[PDB]
């Protein structure tokens, strides 16, 4: 009856003119060599995150759905909504300590989704400055971030199984930035990977509080819906594999992505049609070492579609021994 479009992505050149005047823009994330505050630009939430080290790798990640009906800012979160979907962005400053601030940020996200009427989270991203550095309290920043996220779920009475696809990736400055998509209602199916341990079941080696996220999320009606794939690493079970071997890690990351979106895994989660890697688009490929970026580019180019939008970003991964990760979606 009512015309509805589920969220989708475009990659654009930062600083390039809006040639087409596309009313469907929800919000914008500028990947590059610095950061900014979060604000609304003509109704569209925007911020810049410091996710690479060369300006010639900068680009804008633009989320779309249909003409937004309302935008605002609450508790540091800039948001835009259509009647069916919500996009938000929020950040907390560079600091010696992050758990308490992260718990507050996620509390504010959960509260906004409840208050506005978009309770089904569909996708989250966390751009974590100094993700492998040690904080002022002597704890790795990623672990400090995980404590805060986990605390917010308890503060909100949130079932960890409801957390959707995610990314937890480094930045080179700018504290912690969280981006999210949420839905008014409808279909939101969180998907696991049969050879990868569920994140919030990770053993305490990775603690003191485990990560929490799904390996992919299906959002929306069977026709028109989207498959959002988490940032995906070279892990089997919970374990990092191919230590020191970025090619092997990249191959396993791509294998994990293919497994998550494959026909039989999707069927087992109630999703009716399967996919292959050539179907994935709007991929971001995070690479720890500058000297590995071309190596990784070539591995990916041998498996991804030649028409897929692919952006490589030079930045750290949630574990020091992870060298590469890939996220993307099927529209
Ligand atoms: O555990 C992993 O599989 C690799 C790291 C990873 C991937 C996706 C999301 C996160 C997060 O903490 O939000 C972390």
């Amino acid at each position: 009856s009512i015309s509805v479009t589920a969220p989708y992505c475009r990659f654009e050149k930062t600083g390039s003119p809006d040639l087409e005047g596309d009313e469907t823009v929800l919000g914008l994330i500028e990947h590059g060599t610095g950061h900014t505050d979060v604000s609304l630009v003509d109704g569209a939430p925007r911020t810049a995150v410091h996710t690479t080290t060369r300006d010639d790798e900068a680009f804008t990640e633009v989320w779309h759905a249909q003409r937004p009906v309302e935008s605002g800012m609450d508790n540091g979160i800039a948001w835009a909504r259509t009647d069916a979907y919500l996009f938000g962005v929020v950040r907390t400053g560079e600091s010696g300590r992050y758990a308490d601030a992260t718990a507050a940020l996620y509390t504010n996200v959960f509260q906004l989704t409840r208050s506005l009427g978009y309770p089904l989270l569909a996708r989250t991203w966390n751009y974590v400055s100094g993700i492998n550095t040690t904080n002022a309290d002597g704890l790795e920043v990623y672990r400090d971030f995980c404590v805060g996220r986990a605390q917010a779920l308890d503060e909100g009475g949130i079932d960890p199984a409801t957390m959707p696809a995610a990314t937890g990736i480094g930045a080179h400055g700018g504290g912690i930035t969280c981006v999210f998509l949420a839905a008014r209602g409808g279909v939101r199916i969180n998907i696991e990977n049969p050879a990868v341990l569920t994140a919030h079941h990770y053993p305490t080696t990775y603690g003191p509080r485990p990560p929490v996220f799904a390996r992919a999320t299906w959002l929306g009606p069977p026709e028109g819906g989207r498959l959002f794939i988490s940032a995906t690493a070279g892990i089997l079970g919970h374990r990092t594999v191919h230590h020191g071997d970025v090619t092997g890690q990249c191959e396993v990351a791509l294998d994990n992505m293919a497994r998550v979106i494959g026909a039989e895994n999707l069927r087992r989660h109630g999703v009716q049609r399967g996919h292959v890697l050539a179907d994935v688009d709007h991929l971001k490929v995070y690479v720890r070492r500058r000297e590995d970026l071309d190596t990784v580019r070539r591995v990916c180019a041998a498996r991804l579609s030649s028409t897929a939008a692919v952006a490589l970003l030079h930045t750290d991964i949630a574990r020091e021994d992870l060298l590469v990760e890939i996220e993307g979606m099927v529209a």
